[PDB]
């Protein structure tokens, strides 16, 4: 009945490993991860690969490709104050 399982921040490298993983299966997922993956300038959850061979339009900007993270990223600027 009553049980309370907070999450870590460092927990968001498992959910984004999911995330990335959930893409195809959840519309939301994508736009959502979309959104991330530009403002964090990043690809996939730990890595573009994570895709296989065509990640979405959120990994490219201005015919650039992010090679980044977002595991690593999202942890940059979470510590950054």
């Amino acid at each position: 009945g009553s049980n309370e399982k907070p999450k870590v921040k460092k927990h968001i490298t498992s959910a984004l490993k999911k995330l990335v993983d959930k893409y195809r299966n959840d519309e939301h997922v994508r736009k959502v991860f979309d959104e991330i993956q530009q403002k964090l300038h990043c690809c996939g959850a730990d890595s573009p690969k994570d895709y296989g061979e065509n990640p979405p339009t959120s990994c490219s900007k201005d015919g650039v490709q992010f090679t980044e993270g977002c595991i690593k990223k999202v942890s940059d600027l979470s510590k950054a104050h």
